[PDB]
């Protein structure tokens, strides 16, 4: 691309490899940003410190919340108990950087866990076990199938008109998405607008009202994003918003 | 203000997915010394992306890694089962870019070996196959606390960077967790320290304000070690001078 590439801050996840706590970022989340024209930089959880975060935000043109096997701690939306696979450090950074980016009108694109981070950060709640709700489809992947089958198309979603997805996808009101999540949106705050739903009524995409571009999707558009026309448009729209944010940063 | 430190990541396979990784003990050492670390994915090795990102960096941080530099990058041939070509590409590119821009560099273990290769040097791929050398590798079966325990001595070569940060002491003990080491050191570099067997354990780039590499692991509980604390503080101080340099232009 003949392009100045906006700086995209990518929230990392925590893992432990060979005896050491490690900050990680899957390459497929990176490849999708690159293909769309972004300049990604990975953000460790230590940056959640307020004095460091305030110094970094002016240098970020967009915030990128990847998915992850971990689930948000239930106490962050007022519930008791725990769930398997927690990442309290990512929770800390995600909540802080979302709230900061929403006040600074920095574009946000959130995937799977990121959407759930968006819902919780703005006052919503999550279903902790979608499989325990009889009215819903099976939104989880089959973990014993190979990776390619896990990210294959799983169910359809229907776009709710009047939001970001309608502007980005004028023709498509309905399309196929993959599904790899055992948790999902339960209560969505009035600060958020519903963007799409699976045929069982589950919210699969949201966006922040009165924000230029704060979009979350429950599926995984980063999966071979260059090969999927719909995934390409979503990342293209995110980068275009960051370009607009750069241009808007000189009309303040 | 805390200088922005660009940290080179490593590639790993986790749950069947290629993943860029960065151990927290490298990040914690930068945080304690006063730096603001951001992790640099391998895809940033693209020249256009690197050129856009370098003005926003105040220093470059090359951590250690289990992986080794591919021998063809210094003109040799051989197998390397634990390789990371993505890290190899980014490290050489950002080292070269940082050397031309006078951006401070601090490199650890694999970072030192990257410094030697990027400036025209070579490496010993099997230190264990040389009977004159000490055992520089760690025992992977011991607990991690004694894996990073002090293992052998080093002697500072006076007149360089290490003599500026530690003018009083020329000899100290360091941990050792490497099976590879510097062989030929280019004249662009000056030797900063050697172990008693003669192996180079620290280098710095002549003609540069602060481009230092060490073969040991000073990030391990860095705040609790006198030498480790001094090395990271000197790196951050170097980065602050680079910030004032950019603001004067
Ligand atoms: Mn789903
Ligand atoms: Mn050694």
């Amino acid at each position: 691309n003949i392009m100045n590439n906006p700086v995209i801050g990518v929230v990392m996840c925590r893992n432990r490899l060979k005896g050491h706590a490690t900050q990680t970022l899957q390459e497929k989340y990176l490849n999708a940003i690159i293909h769309a024209g972004g300049l990604p930089i990975a953000l460790p959880h230590a940056l959640a410190e307020p004095s460091l975060l305030e110094q970094l935000l002016p240098k970020l043109d967009g915030i990128y919340l990847p998915g992850s096997p971990s689930n948000v701690q239930p106490h962050l939306y007022g519930e008791n108990g725990d769930e398997p696979d927690a990442d309290p450090g990512r929770d800390l950074l995600s909540m802080a950087i979302i709230n900061a980016a929403l006040e600074r009108r920095i574009p946000i694109f959130a995937i799977c866990r990121g959407l759930q981070e968006l819902v919780v950060a703005t006052g919503g709640s999550l279903h902790r076990k979608l499989c325990e709700q009889p009215e819903l489809l099976e939104h989880r992947e089959d973990p014993e199938l190979p990776v390619e089958q896990q990210y294959a198309p799983s169910h359809e979603v229907q776009v709710e008109e009047g939001g970001l997805l309608s502007a980005l996808l004028p023709e498509c009101s309905n399309f196929w998405v993959n599904s790899l999540h055992g948790q999902g949106a339960k209560v969505v705050s009035p600060r958020l607008r519903v963007e799409a739903r699976s045929p069982d009524g589950l919210v699969e995409a949201v966006s922040v009202i009165n924000h230029p571009f704060a979009l979350g999707v429950q599926w995984h558009p980063e999966w071979n994003s260059s090969e999927y026309a719909l995934s390409r448009i979503l990342f293209e729209g995110f980068i275009t918003a960051c370009q607009h944010h750069i241009a808007e940063k000189q009309r303040l």
